[PDB]
């Protein structure tokens, strides 16, 4: 029997046991557990360096995942592009840090098309310019309040091979940029994005990382206009997977995880 479990802060409402554990069962991992713990940046190193034996991995959400990656004596190469990590997994002599947030919004989306509109400077942002990429991706335009993150941002989308810009929220450029994007994805709070609704209503695929309380003000507009909307249900599905088959390596069992999910 081994252990697993989520690390963040607040937790209580984490639906990441609910996938994990379907998961588990699914693979005939019947006696494996995954606990929700309470567990901000400073305490990611007590409760992972206090982990016994039977500890093979913990995912990690906020305000946890840059903690996580300096924690880790080993980082995906990936997790460095992304600089931030929600995925530690026990080796032979310590950790390995991952991000499979990127899985979240690349396998959320499913397919991708040219361009796209990331809302959002920091969060799960830089995962979604990589997972953007990873689909063929060819243009992103980064709408953020922080000009210096998303200064970052439109750095890790160059580099990633992605035609990337900034563009301010109240500039005056939305409508401009809502019209050339196929794809938005929003990291930001219900609360910020509802303003802004009414604009992006037009956009034909919203992914919003937001998934309680759901709809969220964005989702009912883009939903009323008739374009695709996939939830951070969605996300977190995908980016479990990943974690899954880190932890048990096994093929994550999506068919049992999607079911549990449909009961979320
Ligand atoms: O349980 C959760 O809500 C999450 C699990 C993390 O691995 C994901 O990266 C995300 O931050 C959320």
């Amino acid at each position: 029997p081994k252990k697993a479990g989520v690390l963040g802060s607040p937790i209580a409402h984490s639906r990441s046991p609910q996938l994990h554990l379907a998961a588990y069962r699914a693979l005939g991992l019947h006696d494996w557990t995954y606990e929700r713990i309470e567990c901000g940046a400073a305490e990611l190193p007590v409760v992972v360096g206090g982990f016994g034996p039977e500890w093979v991995g913990v995912s990690v959400t906020m305000p946890g995942k840059f903690a996580a990656l300096r924690f880790a004596d080993e980082r995906t190469a990936r997790a460095d592009l992304v600089g931030s990590a929600n995925t530690l997994v026990r080796t032979p002599h310590g950790w390995r840090a991952d991000n499979t947030d990127i899985d979240g919004v690349a396998g959320a989306l499913g397919a991708a098309a040219g361009h796209a509109l990331v809302l959002g400077s920091g969060g799960t942002a830089p995962a979604a310019v990589v997972g953007l990429a990873e689909l063929g991706v060819t243009d992103i335009t980064v709408v953020a309040r922080n000009s210096d993150k998303a200064a970052r941002l439109v750095d890790l989308g160059t580099r990633v091979g992605v035609a990337t810009r900034f563009c301010a929220f109240d500039s005056g450029g939305l409508a401009d940029a809502v019209a050339a994007a196929e794809v938005l994805v929003s990291t930001i709070p219900a609360e910020v994005a509802a303003g802004y609704a009414g604009t992006l209503a037009a956009i034909p695929v919203l992914l919003d990382a937001i998934y309680d309380p759901w709809p969220t003000p964005l989702a009912a507009a883009v939903g009323s206009a008739g374009g695709r909307v996939i939830s951070g249900l969605q996300m977190l599905l995908h980016q479990a997977f990943a974690q899954v088959e880190q932890f048990t390596g096994l093929p994550a069992p999506r068919e049992a995880m999607t079911c549990a999910l449909a009961a979320l």
